């Protein structure tokens, strides 16, 4: 951050660059996760079963908690250091009321030395102002730093009140849940891994007649056969947001986990 | 902590900046715990066996008592270091009364020149009353810090007298009791993480042919093999805010505990 | 970067020295990698099977999207400093309505003072426009920096929302088929190294009498025996851009893996 | 590089030192490898077989490839620092059209204050020269080595489309083909090492009665015994340029490989 000093652009750069580079590092917080694409997949053909993605509020919630941990870091380290709209507010310092200050402020020359203080552009005449504009900067901008703490942490204090009145399940089930999640899809890209690299060394060693493994992948052969053969249907009958429903006595806690009770 | 020279704004920050930071720790402090949620999850459904949450005095003494071990901690940091009203009570103190300094105050000029005091916006002309800021603020500061101690430290023992008062039990089962809740809730969330993953196992197992466990995740199917099965009602039996009952001449130190003996 | 000071040269240097560098390390982005040529030659001849590269959309999304992570962190780095166009935008800085600034611009000595301003070629008399130089240049060249990430940024989900519109599979199938392709051709260039030193070795040995290996390479010619028959066609027909096709209930995944389906 | 200060040599020395050990680390590219011989060899004695080198295009490409990889990377690195031209373009400055600096340019002891610049022999009375003739030299030498990457960026990129058009063969056969090349003459030079030893060791053990070896020596006589007998029509049907052919259905990789497939 490096303010400028003119008016009809001194203005823009407080809601700016407090603004916009937390605007930017939100998009990237939805784009370099996960967990956004399944909401994408399940609006682009979604095999009409569920319809204005009404059950994905977890969904929702999760998707913007992740979007929202990177930039309001950034958004109060950008206003507990006081820098956010030094020339900005500046633009509307009032000229008679600026009180605790003797105002240098003429009928013409006022609005553009209000327009050039912490450029470093006000000369030693205004010392009295470097009181005045080190007052109603570092304070107000450290003020509304902590209330923006304070208005995250009562917003998720909210919204998390809210999550379990509108849940089915307790919260020891949601607790389990959880990790059950984490240990499906961990376990499932371990295992496209090496599925993976099962079928590509049997048809490396169809084209030239041997393949070239390590020692680790020569056993990774050996326990782990392969004949890739699941279709489309049933790479589209596992994609999806979530699934909780009830096999009339019992929870289902993922798509996977519905289609491995169909069997 | 930079605070402010001007009337109007100044009180302001001494009040806030002593305490806002404070709730807004306290918020946090509730928030980002394990034991809140009981009573949430209590209130919400409650299955209609208690109400007006009446024996959760330990509930409440005990969720309120890590939400105040940390923004005291820091409100006491911000109190025997001085800074807490620095010019708050400057608007404040009197034009006329403020005795052991030759004042420098006339009719008109004198408040301004009492709300810019910490600011190093006073001149050399009040070095005398250099000796009486460092008086007021450095002296009373201090002194209600170690008295803010002193209110937290009587509160403790008031609290934990009544507390003994209010109980049916000893207090060496007491001390028991809370050895067995860390020990169960350890160990539910220990084995909820590894039945976990036997069910994702199984899951992603039925979907490619097999898995992609490491050495300590292959035994721990061997030794450990499920079929997730528990519905929801007994998983909305174990949840709740604590149960001490008796079952006709024994104790039961847990809601899950109630659930073992009905068995 | 080190800019000039001299008119009808000086408004060059801002848009050169910001953009082409990126251009040049655009194309060697294109040419360093390897997936280029997969395009190139399956046009050349292209064996008459598929026209005007339409399924190609993936794969000219990936060349430009490795061609584009290279310059454009290059392009925000001389954009976010700040040293883009700072005797580029000085030829445009309007004589008269460069407000916040003291004009020491007359009729005929104006502009080539405006084309030696960051030369370190301004006078002391300047002093004024060095407070209203760093305004421009360093405001304006932080904001756009800031702004080329966004438009990057969201240029990015709009292409992802779009391959997820015009793909034929799943994300969760996309995952696994990406994993594929990175397996196959680790294996190919691993195998096709072993499988040029057994040829070579045999033709060696052909010569002298015996050949002259490290203890690795002898039990590599012990497991490994070969004779290279494998003719231009069948080194032909595994060659291409992507296949992503049916066999008639089975995926197939590359152009090599059609090729092991044929026997 | 330190440049001189007088005309009738100083526009010399801006060529020259730019380019010249360019030219002469060009040479010695050409001469310090390998692969040029075979071109020098196929052209001296030839065998009556292939005339005017037509085939070696991917040879002369290669050769020239290598001897441009150290020189231009020298050229830019003495272009990119701006000591190229510093006074040699300083024999062209115009006298009354280089603008941006005030003409200390009488009618005749113009051009060797024009040729004695950059020697530390301008006086302080061209400190606006200053300014110039670090405006002329630093841009433009800048300028021309960002431009001198691409136009050898372009180049690179020119030829190998080139290549990719006039080969028989695809691009995965053409990275066999290149780990072949290596696989065989790595080998070669290696059992051509102990094929010699193995044969100077029976000539001096022939003449004293016994042989001085080594530990690793002495298991390398027995296991690769020798008596060197291949005629230097054997070693000259195996010298040459490359040699892709076909065997009426297989490929043949090299001039050796043509070789031990006519036994």
């Amino acid at each position: 951050f490096h303010c400028p000093c003119s008016p009809a652009r001194n203005y823009l750069y407080g809601l700016a660059a407090i603004g916009v580079p937390a605007l930017v590092l939100f998009i990237i917080g939805i784009i370099l996760n996960n967990h956004t694409w399944n909401l994408v997949a399940e609006c682009q053909h979604r095999r009409t079963k569920n319809c204005s993605a009404a059950p994905t509020f977890l969904l929702l919630s999760s998707i913007l908690g992740r979007a929202a941990v990177a930039p309001v870091t950034w958004s109060v380290i950008s206003l507990l250091r006081g820098e956010a709209y030094v020339c900005a507010l500046s633009e509307f310092v009032d000229p008679s009321s600026l009180t605790a200050r003797e105002e240098h402020f003429p009928s013409a020359h006022a609005t553009e030395i209000l327009a050039r203080f912490p450029c470093k552009e006000n000369p030693d005449n205004l010392s009295d102002f470097r009181e005045e504009v080190s007052r109603r900067l570092r304070y107000e901008s450290q003020l509304f730093g902590w209330l923006l703490i304070g208005v995250v942490a009562i917003l998720v204090f909210l919204t998390k009140c809210l999550k379990h009145y509108c849940s089915p399940l307790s919260y020891r089930q949601e607790a389990y849940w959880a990790q059950y999640r984490a240990n499906e899809d961990q376990l499932f890209q371990r295992t496209a891994e090496v599925h993976s690299r099962v079928l590509a060394a049997n048809n490396v060693r169809r084209f030239f007649g041997f393949v070239a493994l390590n020692k680790d992948d020569e056993e990774l052969i050996a326990n782990f056969p392969v004949e890739g053969t699941q279709p489309r249907p049933q790479w589209n009958a596992i994609t999806g947001v979530y699934l909780y429903r009830e096999n009339q006595g019992l929870p289902l806690y993922s798509r996977l986990h519905k289609w491995a009770q169909g069997l």
